[PDB]
């Protein structure tokens, strides 16, 4: 969801993280 290479699109995070 947000820019930070988290989990979504392997280039962003979904939440919290």
């Amino acid at each position: 969801g947000r820019p930070n290479w988290g989990f979504e699109n392997d280039w962003s995070c979904v939440r919290v993280c």
